[PDB]
């Protein structure tokens, strides 16, 4: 155990340090909450922190680590926004008590050796053109879960496929953690919070409202059935200047090998210039 | 509510949740939870793992019995003073089928991974799951399956698992044959010839004062003196199964087929 000053932000880089402090805290009866992040924190991340904070007796651990294993070449890894000064300041302001900021060397001292192989869901949607992306995500999350051993781990719904795959990891490896999905935080016009929003110029920012407009239109059209919901979303996206749709799919809530019934999830990914944006929404078919 | 647990008796659980709940409750009372994973059909090798686990002060011993895709086994464990047997069904372990799995590093494609390219992914997946269900302080494996032991140490290091891996020296028959459930399948000619695996390895370990090549040559000579022993490999590696260093500690591993029965053995080697 290194030092832990309660009511203050404690930053640990060494996996051993945060593991020691976490273990000590849990033994004195605190419930450890984990919010895994890649930094560049926005209000979406702060909603996760606040949800964690609400759990009685909680101590909140926010990890910040840009994980090289979930990026493919070139390219993307070097381009990910890094603003540690802002991040830690936001955490102090939220009364978070632990930030965990490991090095690449500490996380991957043996490179990529044992890794997590996701189920078939990882090959679809976001995984289609990026066949190793979710192996990278699940490997890092497993490691963070083992280092920190939290009672609960918090993820946004914005990256819905990621959230589902993390629930699969937790179930499939019998991890003793509760996965908490938090509803997507949105700008006033509906745009989903994302660290990628900073790459939209004023015009693209304006056009980008079409993703959330298309989704909310579909959710309401859905009383009239799946075809109507999908066609409403498509119509809104088609009305949008220089939104280039990658996919728009209505799936079961688990995204998996089961047909859509009364409850589903509508997912969209689209490019605005070079910026790729995701959003999704709960859909009830035939329900007003 | 924590499931029933009677100290000093064999408590048998089939539900992962029950053993998970009991192990957590026990660990909170100042017991150190020891895990001995097995595939049942227990022999003296497995009992050596149990005995090693038992001698840890404050230990409660969990033996899992699961065939990765009985009453005799439980009596043996009872006779050893083991307090928890974990006997899950396949459906209990894989309620959602094979979905998320462990992908081993490149060592898994070598040696035993030649004939069985996906064997170790299966093993590491089930071992990770048992570690997560039981959350033992220490987990015990025989050295006989050395490559498996090394891959488990890589699993533990790579995924930041909070468990100590304990390798237990191989239990042997009187003539040196490494214990294995497969031994019973050997006819008398085969069982007599099978002694060449251990004899080759012990000869190598002693020849090793004269260097790496002398050790390998001594082992090959011994295997060459046996009939009906088809050697699949004979390899000297470092202790982590990387390339052998020019001097220092290593491990010599052999695998051979006698009729339809594949046998394995390995030994510590000190070079020079
Ligand atoms: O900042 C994020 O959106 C984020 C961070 C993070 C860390 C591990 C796994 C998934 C993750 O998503
Ligand atoms: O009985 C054994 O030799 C045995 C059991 C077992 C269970 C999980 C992983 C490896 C294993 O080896
Ligand atoms: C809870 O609302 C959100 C929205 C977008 C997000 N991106 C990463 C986390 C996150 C959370
Ligand atoms: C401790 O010695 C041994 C020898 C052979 C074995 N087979 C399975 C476990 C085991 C243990």
């Amino acid at each position: 155990i290194p030092a832990f000053h309660p009511g203050e932000l404690n930053v640990y880089s060494a996996p051993g340090d945060v593991a020691d402090v976490s273990r000590a805290l849990r033994l004195t009866g605190r419930r450890v909450m984990l919010v895994p992040t890649m930094g560049a924190l926005h209000e979406g991340h702060l909603a996760l922190v606040r949800a964690a904070k609400r759990v009685p007796g909680s101590v909140v651990v926010v990890s910040i680590f840009v994980n090289p294993m979930q990026f493919g070449a070139g390219g993307d890894l070097d381009a990910y926004p890094r603003t540690p000064d802002d991040d830690l300041a936001q955490l102090r302001a939220e009364g978070v008590e632990i930030a965990f900021t490991p090095t690449t060397a500490a996380m991957y001292p043996d490179g990529l050796r044992t890794t997590v192989q996701p189920g078939p869901l990882a090959a679809e949607l976001e995984g289609g053109p990026r066949p190793t992306h979710f192996a990278g995500v699940l490997t890092v999350v497993l490691k963070l879960l083992q280092i920190v051993r939290p009672d609960r781990v918090f993820f946004g719904e914005k990256d819905y496929q990621q959230l589902v795959l993390i629930r699969q990891l937790v179930a499939d490896f019998n991890l003793d953690v509760a996965v908490v999905g938090v509803p997507t935080v949105r700008e006033a016009d509906g745009l989903a919070m994302s660290s990628r929003n900073r790459y939209l110029d004023p015009a693209q920012r304006a056009a980008a409202v079409a993703l959330s407009a298309a989704l909310t239109a579909a959710a309401h059209a859905a009383t009239a059935g799946a075809q109507a919901a999908l066609d409403a979303a498509r119509a809104v996206l088609d009305a949008a200047p220089g939104v280039a749709v990658d996919y728009l799919e209505l799936r079961d809530i688990g995204l998996g090998p089961m047909p859509l019934n009364g409850s589903g999830r509508l997912l969209v990914a689209a490019r605005l210039g070079t910026t790729r944006l995701l959003d999704n929404i709960a859909i009830e078919i035939g329900t007003f």
